[PDB]
C-alpha cells in the first residue's frame, strides 16, 4: 500500500515494511517532529480490522494514563491518527522478537539466566496489566509479540493488544495462538488474566529448549498435548466446562478419561523434569557444566513453570506471587 521515500501529513517519512499481521503492516517511519525514527502500525482500511484495532488503541491509551515502574514492559503508544481510511498507530521503535531471538540460536534455546531476565520482565508486565482499573488480557502472548528495546541488550516489551480485551469484555470464545493456548479457552470457559500467565510458563521452558512445548496441530491434538506433560485436568474443571466432551469421557463412577482416536504419552508421563533435563545437564544436555545450570537452579524453574501450568485458573500462580519465586532470588 506505501511506498518508500512517500511523506505523510509533513511530518512521517516512510523508510520501509518492518512486518506484516492479520491487522495491516508496521513501517519503519521518520518522524520530524520528535526528530526520532518510529514503527507505524497501519490497520487495513475494513470495518472488522479498523474496530479491534480501535479498541487496542484505548487498552494503550488507558495504559499509558498510569506512571508506575510496572508499566515500562508494554511498547509505548505515542499517538494515533487516521490516514487514507487507515487507523494509523505511532509507537516507539523495538528490535527484534523473541521468536527471531531463538531462530537465531538454531532453536536450541537460550540460557537459564537469560530466560531468568525474560521472565521476570515479563511478570512484572502482567503485574501491570492485573492493576484493578486496567484487569487487560494481553490473550496473545507468544515469543512473535515479544520484542527486545535494543539489539545489544536484554530488555523486552510486549507488543500487540490487538486480541486483548478488559475482564468482562469479551468478545471471542477462540484466542490465543494455539501453541500458547490456555486449558480454560481449549475448554470454551469464561477467561481471565490468568490465561496469560499459562501462556507465559509456555513460553519460558520454549526459550531455553528452543521448542514450543505443546505443538498441537489442531485443537484435539493441543490438549492431548498438554495431558501428556500435566495428566487429565480435574473433575471440578471438566464438569463445568462447555466443551470437556470435545477430548475428555465422564465415566460411571464421575471420572474423566481421554477420548482415545486411532493411534501419545500415557497422561502425565512425558515429564517437565526431563524434558527439562533438571538431572541430565539440561536440554538435550547441552548445558551440561555450564554455570548457573545446576540440578538446585533448575529445580527452582521447574517448580515455577509448574505453577502457571496449573489447570486451575484459580489457583495458578499470579503476577506478584511468580515474582517473589525462589527463582528470581540472588
Ligand atoms: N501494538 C503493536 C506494536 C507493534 C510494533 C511496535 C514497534 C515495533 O518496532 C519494531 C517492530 C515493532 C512492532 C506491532 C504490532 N502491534
Ligand atoms: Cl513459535
Ligand atoms: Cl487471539
Amino acid at each position: 500500500i506505501v511506498k518508500n521515500g512517500e511523506k505523510w501529513m509533513d511530518r512521517y517519512e516512510i523508510d520501509s515494511l518492518i512486518g506484516k499481521g492479520s491487522f495491516g503492516q508496521v513501517v519503519k517511519a521518520y518522524d520530524r517532529v520528535e526528530q526520532e525514527w518510529v514503527a507505524i502500525k497501519i490497520i487495513k482500511n475494513k470495518k472488522a480490522f479498523l474496530n479491534q484495532a480501535q479498541i487496542e488503541v484505548r487498552l494503550l491509551e488507558l495504559m499509558n494514563k498510569h506512571d508506575t515502574e510496572m508499566k515500562y514492559y508494554i511498547v509505548h503508544l505515542k499517538r494515533h491518527f487516521m490516514f487514507r481510511n487507515h487507523l494509523c498507530l505511532v509507537f516507539e521503535m523495538l528490535s527484534y522478537n523473541l521468536y527471531d531471538l531463538l531462530r537465531n540460536t538454531n532453536f536450541r534455546g537460550v540460557s537459564l539466566n537469560l530466560t531468568r531476565k525474560f521472565a521476570q520482565q515479563m511478570c512484572t508486565a502482567l503485574l501491570f496489566l492485573a492493576t484493578p482499573e486496567l484487569s487487560i488480557i494481553h490473550c496473545d502472548l507468544k515469543p512473535e509479540n515479544i520484542l527486545l528495546c535494543n539489539p545489544k541488550r536484554s530488555a523486552i516489551k510486549i507488543v500487540d493488544f490487538g486480541s486483548s480485551c478488559q475482564l468482562g469484555q469479551r468478545i471471542y470464545q477462540y484466542i490465543q495462538s494455539r501453541f500458547y493456548r490456555s486449558p480454560e479457552v481449549l475448554l470454551g470457559m469464561p477467561y481471565d488474566l490468568a490465561i496469560d500467565m499459562w501462556s507465559l510458563g509456555c513460553i519460558l521452558v520454549e526459550m531455553h529448549t528452543g521448542e514450543p512445548l505443546f505443538s498441537g496441530a489442531n485443537e484435539v491434538d493441543q490438549m492431548n498435548k498438554i495431558v501428556e506433560v500435566l495428566g487429565i485436568p480435574p473433575a471440578h474443571i471438566l464438569d463445568q466446562a462447555p466443551k470437556a466432551r470435545k477430548f475428555f469421557e465422564k465415566l460411571p463412577d464421575g471420572t474423566w478419561n481421554l477420548k482415545k482416536t486411532k493411534d501419545y504419552k500415557p497422561p502425565g508421563t512425558r515429564k517437565l523434569h526431563n524434558i527439562l533435563g533438571v538431572e541430565t545437564g539440561g536440554p538435550g544436555g547441552r548445558r551440561a557444566g555450564e554455570s548457573g545450570h545446576t540440578v538446585a537452579d533448575y529445580l527452582k524453574f521447574k517448580d515455577l513453570i509448574l505453577r502457571m501450568l496449573d489447570y486451575d485458573p484459580k489457583t495458578r500462580i499470579q503476577p506478584y506471587y511468580a515474582l517473589q519465586h525462589s527463582f528470581f532470588k540472588k
